[PDB]
DNA sequence: TCATGTAAGCAGTCCGCG
DNA sequence: GCGGACTGCTTAC
């Protein structure tokens, strides 16, 4: 088998590499790497090396990496460019693996762990680590085993061994419901004292050294806690045994409320699952506790225990250990669904970077582009410093706020990367400039053609049409992978709807789910078999279809994110290929493309409908247009339709057969106008939206830019079993809106769009009447809490203190002297509740850590003093007033002359 | 919230306002 | 008690 790296580090003049050899064995080697850099030389001098602009360079081969670094400093002082890859471990990986890496994940040791630490005096700070580690569960992907280290004797209590038999039992029978499928995989190890637990854990770590180290919050808690605890007991040299190269870097973030550390373990790639999740999931959660995220992702219940966690080990050691094990497993279950570790490995090896560098699109692209250029014997430019400079982005149309009955939307495929490819935008493809007209003149095709020789953007830039740019070339590769995976995702999505339709008429039989690949549209024969399946089998199939969809979603959306990352990297000062001419060539072209096609669509629909000057395009943002389809429906006549699906079919065909070809002709003209290298402006139909036929539903509405709601019947070719709300920007979409209010507002919207005003009024009246009965957490607002210190003047609010920060200060004063009260953490999210006048907290609101119950000592007072009137007004009524005034509807029946009668 | 980019909405503070 | 200038936060793309 072909070899592949696991980890790489630079330590002085040495590269330390862990890798898999040709026999599939894990090996480590220290290499005195001899790096090369480059300097421009005279044209007369023969060389195989050229910079990206075709200028000759000489290779400087250095005896060591320090020599190479010192040369860079001297060149800077002389004032000459020092070219080539200055991150030597990237150069090393490129030299060592000069081929497309095929990796075997079964050889890569992926470790997932979490620790428990009983603390009778508040949160156990990793930087201090003054309390015993009393449990560790460490799952090893190669052994497929959960290694459980259990401390039986501690200054905070001596306890009996944990029971696997009791652990497996149902919670309703006094057990802990440790899942049956991992019971056989647990290796339990009790210890009579902390020192032997920790020594054994280190010995174990040596035998089974993680390559990828993950878990929930491991970077900020478990790793620095373990490191500092070992350091305190045994000394730092023993702590450094956590690094296969015995090298660590400790970085301390000082703060007004307490300092914390992050530990770099040389020779390990730490991918904290919370960071993976935040980067790759495309959610914004109100809380990032594992309980909340597990509930969100897996629909499993909160891990219930009585009393504080500081007393759980002593009162119920049995459950304490089971919960530690289950928490480790939950992360594994989320990853089985989401597949972020797989993605990280895919991306890391593709780029030839340290796996942890997947978090940085700038590092990722620098490596991809370096490897690409190196193949052609080309030499990369030196990284330069630039001042931060704002620059223009996309265009967003101002919509007329209103209800909109029938809407069809259209969207450009992968816009920014497509612009890069179409225009041929790269550092080395720049051909010159042309004198710009106002953008409006290009949009309306009155400006003179920019060039009949080069490929142009309306920002004034011209590019070579005949040479391949490294940026377009490498962006195309990832785009094509993105396209493949999005195909698999949409197929699984369509397949899911086939199963949902078949669930309306399940069969009374004992059968099994069909063995099929959900990444491909079901054949006619499979669809026939599905129509005869039982509910049990259909439900299992739907689960499998949805899991396939989620895997496709992970794969496509993050490759989309990577290529989009390159377009913005051009406008980031730390990017080697930073250049506002290119960043701006992209965004400006986008602005033109959107407004050009709005004109073309308005022109086309007026023509086919036999009118002039009517505005069909009602809205657009960046690369999308929203087309009012009312006149289309009216041209044929509503009564001509049998049911909802008939008019949806009609509009789907109208868009594909009439509109899309006109859209294509429009963009082909624009491509000729700009003399671009390749036509890649592909704008396909996205949503078909409207009210159910024969209903009083309004179909959709806009309140403003980035704020709208649509009742969607078909999305990108997925014909839904049941209509689906597409809501953008409104409070239902914001993580700061209370959970129960999101729900109530969404149903208000559903009623407006599908049923009409009277239905809305009925629901509003009910919610208003019942809302005081909702659980306090469900009606609490949420906010991130940044710069808490700045506004903290002797426990009271300073000037311009934000509302949520005021709530934290109110909380801090309320929990003073209470050692068991959870502290609010800087930068994390809080629940927020307004308080009534005269409350014992002495202020207008309170805030506490999100995803938790407020501490029992002040909970009673919070419930008593909650200002429901204010909560309803601010979070529910005011947003709803926004939706309904825009929609020209009322949520309350208003007074009229009819009130004089007894109805 | 350690990690490409800009556009742009709403909540809230402070200030003005016979 | 509402509007403008300002920060903070969050979402759409
Ligand atoms: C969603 C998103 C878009 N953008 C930019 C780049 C996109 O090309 C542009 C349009 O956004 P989108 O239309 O959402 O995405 P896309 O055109 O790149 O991909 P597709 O429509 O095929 O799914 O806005 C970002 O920079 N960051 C983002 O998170
Ligand atoms: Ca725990
Ligand atoms: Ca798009
Ligand atoms: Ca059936
Ligand atoms: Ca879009
Ligand atoms: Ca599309
Ligand atoms: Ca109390």
């Amino acid at each position: 088998m072909k070899e592949f790296y696991l980890t790489v580090e630079q330590i002085g003049d040495s590269i330390f590499e862990r890798y898999i050899d040709s026999n599939g064995r894990e090996r480590t080697r220290e290499v005195e790497y001899k790096p090369s850099l480059f300097a421009h030389c005279p044209e007369s001098q023969a060389t195989k090396y050229f910079d990206i602009y075709g200028k000759p360079c000489t290779r400087k081969l250095f005896a060591n990496m320090r020599d190479a670094s010192q040369w860079i400093k001297r060149m800077e002082d002389i004032g000459l460019e020092a070219l080539g890859m200055d991150d030597f471990k990237l150069a090393y990986l490129s030299d060592t693996y000069n081929y497309e890496i095929k990796y075997d994940h079964t050889k890569i040791r992926v470790a997932n762990f979490d620790i428990e630490v009983t603390s009778p005096d508040g949160f156990p700070e990793p930087s201090q680590a003054k309390h015993p580690i009393d449990a560790i569960t460490h799952y090893d992907s190669i052994d497929d085993r959960f290694y459980v280290f259990d401390l039986l004797n501690s200054p905070y209590g001596n306890v009996e061994e944990w029971s696997i038999e009791i652990a497996a039992k149902l919670q309703e029978q006094g057990g802990d419901e440790v899942p049956s499928e991992i019971i056989d995989k647990i290796i339990y190890m009790p210890f009579d004292n902390e020192k032997e637990l920790l020594m054994e854990y280190l010995n174990f770590w040596q035998q089974k050294t993680p390559v990828i180290l993950t878990g929930w919050n491991v970077e900020s808690f478990a790793i620095p806690y373990v490191y500092n605890r070992i350091k305190n007991i045994f000394g730092e040299s023993t702590a450094k045994r956590l690094s296969p190269h015995r090298k660590t870097r400790v970085k301390v973030i000082e703060n007004m409320y307490g300092s914390r550390e992050i530990i770099t373990l040389f020779g390990i790639s730490v991918l904290d699952y919370i960071d993976l999740y935040k980067k790759f999931s495309f959610t914004n959660q109100p809380s990032y506790s594992l309980d909340y995220i597990s509930e969100f992702e897996l629909n499993v219940g909160k891990l219930k225990y009585d009393g504080p966690i500081s007393k759980l080990r002593e009162s119920n050691h049995q459950r304490y250990i089971s919960y530690n094990i289950i928490a480790v497993y939950r992360v594994l279950q989320i990853d089985a669904k989401r597949q972020f570790i797989n993605l990280s490995l895919d991306m890391g090896y593709y780029a030839k970077i340290q796996i942890q560098s997947v978090f940085s699109p700038i590092k990722t692209w620098d490596a991809i582009i370096f490897n690409s250029l190196k193949e052609q014997n080309k030499v990369i430019p030196q990284g330069r410093s630039h001042p931060v400079q704002p620059y223009p982005g996309a265009f967003v149309k101002e919509p007329i706020p209103n209800r909109y009955k029938y809407v069809m939307s259209f969207d450009l495929t992968s816009l920014y990367p497509s612009i890069i490819r179409q225009v041929n935008i790269s550092p080395e493809t720049i051909a010159g400039t042309f004198k710009v007209a106002p953008l409006h003149d290009y949009i309306n095709a009155v400006a003179e053609r920019p060039s009949d020789v080069y490929s142009c953007s309306p920002n004034g830039m011209m590019y070579y049409k005949d040479r391949d740019g490294v940026v377009p070339t490498e962006i195309t590769k990832v785009f094509n992978q993105r396209k493949e995976h999005k195909g698999y995702m949409l197929a699984a999505q369509r397949n899911g709807e086939i199963i949902k339709e078949a669930l309306h008429n399940p069969n009374l039989s004992v059968d099994e789910p069909l063995d099929v690949d959900y990444r491909f549209d079901f054949s006619d024969e499979i669809k026939e078999k599905i129509k005869k399946l039982s509910a049990k089998s259909l439900n299992e199939m739907l689960f499998r279809a949805q899991r396939t969809e989620v895997a496709g979603m992970t794969a496509q959306i993050n490759r989309k994110a990577l290529i989009n990352g390159l377009a913005g990297a051009l406008g980031n000062v730390w990017f080697r290929y930073y250049d506002l001419r290119n960043a701006t060539a992209i965004t400006t072209f986008g602005q033109m493309a959107l407004q050009w096609i709005e004109r073309k669509v308005n022109e086309y629909l007026n023509e086919v409908c036999g009118t002039e000057g009517e505005a069909f395009v009602l809205y657009g943002d960046t690369d999308s247009i929203y087309v009012s389809a009312d006149k289309i429906i009216d041209k044929v006549g509503e009564s001509k339709f049998r049911d909802t699906n008939h008019w949806v079919d009609f509009l789907d065909k109208f868009a594909r057969e009439r509109m899309e070809p006109a859209i294509d002709r429009g963009f082909r003209e624009m491509c000729e106008y700009m003399n671009n290298k390749q036509h890649l402006m592909f704008m396909d139909r996205e949503a078909i939206a409207g009210p159910p036929l024969g209903s009083k539903g309004i179909g959709g509405f806009w309140t403003g830019k980035k704020r709208y709601a649509l009742n969607v019947w078909d999305m990108e070719g997925t014909r839904y079993a049941e209509p689906k709300l597409k809501i953008m920007g409104l409070e239902t979409q914001k993580s700061s809106t209370p959970k129960a209010v999101q729900k109530a507002l969404k149903e208000c919207i559903r009623r407006m769009l599908q049923e009409g005003e009277e239905s809305l009024q009925e629901y509003f009246k009910e919610f208003e009447k019942e809302f005081r009965q909702l659980n306090y957490i469900s009606i609490a607002s949420v906010s991130s809490a940044n710069n808490i210190a700045k506004y903290d003047v002797g426990g009271f609010p300073g000037p311009k203190c934000p509302f949520h920060i005021r709530g934290i200060l109110t909380y801090n004063r309320a929990i003073k002297g209470n050692i068991d009260a959870p502290q609010v953490v800087e930068g994390e999210k809080v629940y927020v509740l307004p308080l009534r006048e005269g409350n014992p907290f002495g202020d207008k609101c309170i805030a506490w850590p999100s995803g938790t119950e407020i501490t029992d000592l002040i909970k009673d007072d919070v419930l008593h003093w909650m200002d429901y009137t204010v909560l309803l007004e601010k979070t529910f009524i005011k947003p709803l007033e926004g939706f309904t005034s825009a929609a020209k509807l009322d949520y309350e029946k208003k007074a009229s002359l009819f009130d004089m009668f007894d109805f």
